[PDB]
């Protein structure tokens, strides 16, 4: 059908905006401590500390693949990333104090990113 070629025209469309917000955010991690997986072969415990881990790879995996339906399951992942980090690491480390200041400064893109998706619709 054609209904659903204009449907794959929006979610290619969320898919751009997307790709754009998440070049933002991970702007504001420049010493790339969320870049990558938190590596199992370094902290072999690391998933009897969390369930679900999360990275900015992982969600750029995702977001190639249009695995983001609407913007809420992409701020998720966002949140699981800083929540992880702020878990499993204590308060006066390199490491929470950087997802302090990531949550921080994402605030700024997601609050207009809001208002892009429900304005562009």
């Amino acid at each position: 059908s054609m209904e659903q070629v204009a449907m794959e025209l929006r979610l290619t469309e969320l898919t751009r905006l997307l790709r754009s917000v998440l070049d933002q955010l991970q702007d504001k991690d420049p010493a790339r401590i969320f870049a990558q997986p938190v590596s199992l072969k370094e902290v072999p415990d690391y998933l009897d500390h969390i369930k679900h881990p999360m990275d900015f790879a992982t969600m750029r995996k995702r977001l190639e693949a249009q695995g983001y339906k609407n913007l809420h399951e992409f701020e998720e992942d966002f949140d699981l990333i800083i929540d992880n980090c702020m878990k499993y690491n204590a308060r006066d480390t390199v490491f929470y104090r950087a997802a302090v200041r990531l949550r921080d400064q994402g605030g700024v893109v997601l609050r207009q990113a809001r208002r892009e998706v429900d304005s562009i619709g």
